[PDB]
């Protein structure tokens, strides 16, 4: 099972009111989403900082939790296919509109919800500390490898934004794969990774309605939604209505034990000679833009989608 | 061996004095209880909060330790049979009356002590961190499965209150079992579970005496107990004197690594599509009341009773 | 005319926001309720404490207004019959859902809404001080007995929770009657009384929906209600869908001039020999649980239902 | 290897100055002791509290670190035989005298240094967290049982003082053995145990000199020691010069993960029916005095003596 991942990207005000509405409205959006049989899971990621990359982004820091405003908020929803996500949005349009109408009071930019293909991954199941002895015992019984420990809602997620030169997509994919496999084998605290390729955008999920829907959307506080409609019509799409951007965007999702392991870990592409060659030739040579690494904390996860990858 | 569980339910004042008397008198009652050969163990549970269930109980919170008053206090005592518990209460009536007379100064509601049958369970033995390597080694030697780690007095116990529709008891038992097994296989930090069915109540354990005994009970500070007697007479009963309530009450006992794991873990019946179908059709469809989940911390435990379940 | 009383029982957070939402939304619910021709009146009761009963509940107090959290909130709605209440809930389901969706942010437990039969009563009409001279004169004119003065929203309501042993219902009713008639003749400040017998529960009124309705109820902030439906179907019932609990619950409703009169007055079942014999043999001898007395202040009242009792 | 343990028992002032002289002088004494080939290791134990034993010692507490003054200080030195300890004391008499002369400024009672036989033990080797995976792997390789984890200078040591009735010594040893073996199999956080029998006292180690030596001992600040001599003369003894006390003293040394595990764990001899019979009949039935349990922290350990026990 190679699912599709829709990533709802927003930048929200960094103030206590925003954390309150995320804890009150967030669960309700996930509950509505999980009414659909194609829904496989989610990751709610709150930005905590960036990788300064040895001064390339010297105004930032690994830990900007006190200073970042707006802060990024990424919601992965994981689906059997694009149609399931678009259909869920259509079937629950009124209710999601009512909910997101609450969220818009903290929104500074977005939402923008691209669809991503999981090109390749090595992501363990999430678990807790008290699960580890049984996971260990089960692995020996099944003669399977014990995974890296991905602590549920207790680890660091890093996302590297890459724009890849036209025609370099495959070279980038193999080079990123080789980089990440080396890191998982050799760098302390590397929990797992996933290479994501944007191939389209959800119009409904990005609040990109037809002109009349856009008017009605601000003519209400949430109780009187617009009609389901976009600049691509009002039917439920099998393929993303909005084309993927070019140059092709790849999101490199890397999980680490902690922010320090992530900061020191990503730095190996500069301070280990062999990894530097792999990354320079396999990734950097193929970029129009990036890499740029944002640090996130997983606030809530429903991680069963990880159980059926590869 | 499936033992019987008497659950003494009380609501006590949340103030320093209450913690004082729980540590001074609490042990003394258990010492009295452990004189009887039918006594198998106990659990002292102090309420710490509730599951707000996506705003269904929005005035509450996972962590209400500072604001809850009264706070729930559940005392499990585990027995070979009902007769053992009634006999212990009869044989030690004067001393338990003396001890509990001190405890009534912190009581706002209760006590009420129903009897519960353990319908099904998957509960590991309790241990501590420094036991875990040896438990791992012993499991492998014995070719047995390593359990989830249930840390003695260092984890979260959640109790979900369900009233089941007349005639739906067996369907509920099968649905709850299937829900809990899925959760233990798939949700991080789920330590164990137990399904409990109320089938009667102890009159003596609930402080429900005959009228003259009730008068004498408050005509003393503890040194001059009433005669052992109830509205069901003064004999030691083989079966609970007070019938189980209808609609049938089931308590779903779930242990978790922490309050956060319990909160997010219980949420999976709403945000995982597959678990949602199991729980909706196997549990929610059979309820007159609930579910309502109270969070507890195990203050003191004598957990050998867990060793002979199933 | 002996009406039916639905008592919506909830426990709410004791904090300033809860009094605020009670003042903005509370009236709106009553206005919705009064659209139905079967609606006879209401009592909004806010818990102020308990009766400690000479140390039987020594952790509580007559006045717990500052410390009780959650605090009980009981709403009586009085009806010609069960069908009228169920029909009101059905016809106004969308609006009651919108209104109560707001209240859930202060709810810690509940709502649970049982139906009660008025077994017997001696309750005066409510009035104010400036009404008393005319009530006195009118009583003399009509040669009627002058009532106890029940000051509108200015007196104490106490509710005694009793669980009666199977088969003892009639003995309890007569014994409670004799106790309450003695107290009204002999105890200072006793304003009136009513014996209520639980015979069923409203599913819709207890927010106990079918499973999909339960999911949808938390998939909205109030503007997108679930369909009217329960585990007992979607028809408007003539009889309570949910059976009354067993052992039979009786609530003894007693009105008093003030909390001090209630505390001292209820104590007469222990400190007056003659009343003690009546209450011991006529009430206490027939109980599985209780008695437990909660103290309430009537916040808002529409008391015309009292005009047609007896 | 059945070594003998000399336990230097003192009570020292609980004030900052005492910890300093323990850090400046403490190591120097151990270095002197380790000059002798019969020296096997040491345990430096500082009292942190007591077990109140359900109110039998209600003035005490598990944690008395701020209030105990004086506080117990027990120094185990472990020897191939009595002669080795006496010879070390003789060969280093001047230097030990100089060092201990400094220690006497914090001494309120003691030192008293009895000799103990290790009657039976189940004591693991000490290790640290970062050793645990390798100890686990080594245990599987050698087909051996994984031990309880005894963290070096990071766990709780409890000592139970028992005076045994004349003629009951062997029965006490068996009953204590049965108690401890049950606890280690069944009680969370029990790291290990050792049963120690006092069979003599060192005169030199207890600072019990001949009368002229006692005079000179206080006629100096440490630089002019008395001649090596006692009320048993000035030879190096093969056997303890001072007889063991009667009634025979036994010290039950039990190691626990933490004070909470020790407190709850020891309580099982009262709150578990089966262990209660074992301890009542096997231990309590044979005592003139006790049990009295003091809580200690191991401040410094040289634990290789544990490696050759059993
Ligand atoms: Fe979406
Ligand atoms: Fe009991
Ligand atoms: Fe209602
Ligand atoms: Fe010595």
């Amino acid at each position: 099972e190679n699912p599709i991942i829709a990533i709802n990207m927003a930048k929200i005000a960094n103030k206590p009111d925003s954390y309150e509405t995320m804890m009150k409205v967030g669960p309700k959006v996930c509950i509505t989403t999980a009414s659909h049989p194609g829904f496989l899971g989610f990751e709610q990621l709150l930005q905590t900082g960036i990788h300064p990359m040895a001064g390339r982004y010297g105004g930032g820091a690994v830990d900007m939790r006190e200073t970042l405003n707006p802060m990024g908020m990424f919601q992965y929803t994981v689906w059997k296919d694009v149609h399931s996500h678009e259909e869920m949005h259509h079937d629950n349009f009124k209710e999601i509109f009512e909910l997101c109408s609450g969220c818009l009071g903290m929104v500074i930019e977005g939402p923008w919800e691209p669809y991503f293909e999981v090109v390749k991954s090595d992501l363990p199941q999430i678990m807790s500390m008290t699960d580890v002895p049984q996971v260990l015992g089960d692995s020996f019984a099944k003669q399977e490898r014990v995974p890296k420990v991905a602590l549920s809602s207790q680890r660091t997620v890093v996302i590297g934004d890459h724009w890849v030169m036209d025609g370099h997509e495959k070279a980038f994919e193999q080079g990123a794969t080789e980089t990440l496999e080396w890191m998982k084998a050799n760098v302390p605290g590397m929990v797992g990774w996933m290479i994501m390729k944007q191939f389209g955008v959800s119009a409904i999920g990005s609040f990109q309605l037809d002109p009349e829907g856009a008017m009605k959307a601000v003519s209400t506080l949430g109780a009187n939604p617009p009609e389901y409609n976009t600049n691509y019509g009002n039917k439920v799409h099998d393929k993303p209505p909005i084309p993927g951007q070019t140059p092709t965007q790849y999101l490199v999702h890397i999980e680490w034990e902690s922010p320090e392991h992530a900061h020191q870990g990503l730095g190996h592409v500069m301070v280990d000679y062999e990894l530097r060659q792999i990354h320079n030739n396999g990734v950097l040579a193929h970029l129009d833009k990036g890499p740029y690494y944002m640090f996130f904390s997983p606030m809530m996860e429903q991680g069963l989608w990880r159980k059926h990858l590869k």
